[PDB]
């Protein structure tokens, strides 16, 4: 079913990713879409050129085209978070994230994004909760104990904060050796 049309503008489509060009690489998409309407993937590579360009409330709008057509697409609904979290629409990309990770339950990222977004809700101990699976789910990640040490900070349990900006340094030292 899938167009000669079609299998012209994505390989286009790819090379003008590949050569970095998301610019040029939209304007073929689009052309996919225009022939293999329905199709959900063209959208969601809209929608992720648009994030690289920072297009972010447009990117958003397209992988929302991508959920109509498949509601459980678990990478639009990622990205869509991902970018829900840069813009700070912080209520609104937390049931998104939610959802990433009860799909993908092991997906220390997905956790770590998702305490961004509760974080900046001003629900703190939500966003330790998930920071902390992140760290379980992944402990050399430098990044996830930087945050849960801030986290503890702001909460002034000064005793964990220490605990896990040692543990950033250790890390720190062994990204060298
Ligand atoms: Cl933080």
């Amino acid at each position: 079913a899938m167009g000669d049309k079609a299998k012209l503008f994505r390989n286009i489509s790819q090379r003008c990713l590949r050569r970095g060009s998301p610019e040029e690489a939209l304007r073929f998409l689009k052309e996919w879409a225009r022939h293999e309407k329905n199709d959900p993937e063209p959208l969601y590579q809209m929608g992720i050129a648009l994030a690289n360009l920072g297009d972010y409330q447009r990117a958003v709008t397209v992988f929302d085209k991508v959920l109509k057509l498949r509601p459980n697409h678990f990478m639009a609904s990622y990205r869509k978070g991902a970018v829900l979290l840069k813009i700070k629409q912080y209520k609104l990309a937390l049931p998104v994230l939610e959802a990433v990770v009860a799909a993908a339950p092991a997906d220390a990222r997905a956790y770590y994004l998702l305490g961004l977004a509760y974080d900046g809700d001003e629900q703190l101990e939500k966003g330790i909760e998930a920071m902390q699976k992140a760290v379980d789910l992944d402990p050399e990640e430098i990044k996830y104990h930087q945050h849960l040490g801030f986290m503890n900070v702001r909460k002034d349990d000064h005793k964990t904060a220490a605990e896990h900006f040692t543990k950033v340094m250790e890390l720190e030292r062994s990204q060298d050796s």
